């Protein structure tokens, strides 16, 4: 009846905690809370386990008034049957989602920008931006922005 999602990046430290802060957010805003059980953010490598996110993460949120709040975490074999989403944020995430995916699990893999339109408002895959600097963060940001909105609009 209700949906949950988990957003998955390689080490749960830049990307998909900004995918769930900003999701988390926009569901807010548009009162959709009654549509969702769970949503989380997982890395697929433990390396940052235990860890808050990136500090330039945690300051392009607050430079939106998006609250953001995490430890990161691992993916696990248990939570393909635990959530009926599972989103990528490039292909290197889903190759090794789909290496470990127990067969007959409930979760649909995706990458985020699966809901992507096709016009050119912003690049499909959510290229790590650690090497990069807080323009690359603010760019990600945009783009979770807008598939979220996308999601919303043809998931619901």
């Amino acid at each position: 009846p209700k949906i949950s999602v988990a957003f998955i990046c390689l080490g749960n430290f830049c990307r998909s905690p900004m995918a769930e802060a900003i999701f988390k957010h926009e569901v807010e805003k548009a009162n959709l809370e009654n549509r969702f059980n769970k949503i989380d953010s997982f890395g697929t490598s433990n390396y940052h386990v235990g860890e808050s996110p990136d500090h330039r993460t945690v300051s392009i949120c607050k430079q939106h008034g998006v609250k953001i709040n995490h430890k990161g975490k691992q993916i696990k074999t248990k939570h393909f049957d635990e959530y009926d989403y599972i989103i990528g944020m490039d292909e290197s995430n889903i190759n090794n989602l789909k290496k470990i995916q127990p067969e007959g699990s409930k979760a649909k893999v995706c990458l985020f920008g699966d809901w992507n339109t096709n016009d050119g408002t912003v690049q499909t895959i959510i290229e790590d931006p650690w090497y990069g600097d807080i323009q690359d963060f603010e760019y990600n940001f945009k783009q979770i922005t807008y598939f979220s909105k996308q999601f919303l609009k043809k998931e619901l």
